[PDB]
């Protein structure tokens, strides 16, 4: 009896750690798990707009012309959502829609180099896209002065003049729709807001929901699936590690009990 | 006595015999649930991914700005050119939708009147930009010299938004390949069969080659997020009554070994 105590002393001694070990853990699982939750909400966030922004691209034709960049050719000069730059802030709308689908078409230096930069798309699956052939493409420019012309407010290479003299050579920017109504269907405008008026009686108007853009994304993406991964893997081997402590600890206290009973029998 | 205790403690020893069992029964049903909510939520991302990119093109395109403006109630609106034109013979279709392209998300209005409702509506609720075709002003477009197979031969459409139809493709004419429209290359729009674009401003368009399965799918996703969420619930349910089960044995194995001490002392004794 005087030595029985020294050995349901350590036992508890063990089963002390035990309860304590485990504490020791559901505060770090409690804190993964947390985080975890956290950063999959952050994670299916941009998760979303990556898809986004790049299915677009694809209907767009964007992903096609940075594919077709990784090809020799001479005369591709890219699509004109690249090789213009609007000034500051204030029309970036207006002239984003006096081109809207033309801002995709991809300049070329001849009819030749267009020629074969279809081949590149037939040969390969890529879609339809549409090029300007410099040495072909019939230049627009403006009679009446109206609003200041979209042309004048942006800055393009010189050499790739008339492919813009051709997107945006008679297209106009007007504040709103009442300073257009004195010539709407004689010279193409557009306002401030985005309100395209071509001379062919077409009208053109909306407001998305605008929030490289996308190389940043795929950096951030491919981290939070990284820290992801991790936690989900360390969140669960100490899942298992607790279990380990709780089994024990049943198991442990379950011995203890069929000696607690033995004492009172000495 | 001794073998009255002992006769009892067998009456225990039987029931944490069946609580084991049936845990072994719920380990089995959740190790089954597991398993298959781990693939109901491959097909959910698999099949969600879809519609993320699916909805993406629908604003892209205006497809989802269109539909929209049904569920509007502004009188004025009539559709999509790529809904209210077909194509009579097959196999001459791809060269239409060509000579469509950004053309045929072009919604048909009757005035600029529709053209300003549905733009203020589409602005009020961020929908998309859209291109309006109002048939009150719309200038139709012809062809005069016939070098080719006019784009209108080869389509049907009601009369009454001819108008809108020869905006598109009022001046276009499908020939056959691309050294058949060279003598008049930048002279005349040009639609090669095999599926190239010569416009008269000498641009030159050309590549590879419905939006309808975006409903289905939005459907088969709503039933996955939807069988997850049962799933997922029964899961930690079952889960839950394991534990309970685990908790009862535990409750009867002390329970035991006191039983067990007793004959101890009824057999040291006996």
């Amino acid at each position: 009896v005087e030595d029985k105590r020294a050995e349901i002393s350590e036992i508890e001694g063990k089963l002390s750690t035990i309860q304590a070990k485990r504490i020791k853990v559901e505060k770090e699982i409690e804190a993964k798990s947390n985080e975890l939750e956290k950063v999959s909400k952050e994670l299916e966030s941009s998760e979303r707009e990556l898809i986004a922004a790049e299915a677009q691209r694809e209907v767009r034709g964007n992903r096609a012309a940075e594919e077709l960049k990784r090809s020799g050719i001479g005369g591709i000069y890219g699509t004109l959502a690249e090789l213009i730059k609007v000034k500051d802030e204030a029309y970036a709308l207006a002239i984003e829609v006096a081109l809207g689908n033309r801002a995709d078409n991809v300049v070329v230096e001849d009819e030749l180099v267009a020629e074969k930069a279809i081949k590149y798309l037939k040969e390969h699956k890529l879609g339809r896209l549409t090029f300007l052939p410099l040495n072909k493409i019939k230049p627009k420019h403006v009679d009446s002065s109206v609003g200041l012309p979209a042309v004048d407010v942006i800055e393009y290479d010189q050499k790739i003049e008339n492919a813009v003299k051709f997107a945006l050579g008679d297209t106009v920017i007007v504040n709103s729709m009442e300073e257009a109504r004195p010539h709407i269907g004689k010279v193409r405008m557009v306002t401030i807001e985005g309100e395209l008026y071509e001379r062919s009686g077409a009208i053109t108007g909306g407001h998305f929901r605008a929030r490289v853009d996308t190389t940043k994304l795929r950096e951030k993406v491919e981290s939070l699936r990284r820290r992801k991964e991790a936690l989900e893997g360390e969140l669960n081997s100490l899942k298992i590690e607790l279990r380990s402590l709780e089994n024990a600890s049943f198991e442990l206290r379950i011995k203890l009990s069929d000696e607690k009973k033995e004492l009172e029998l000495a």
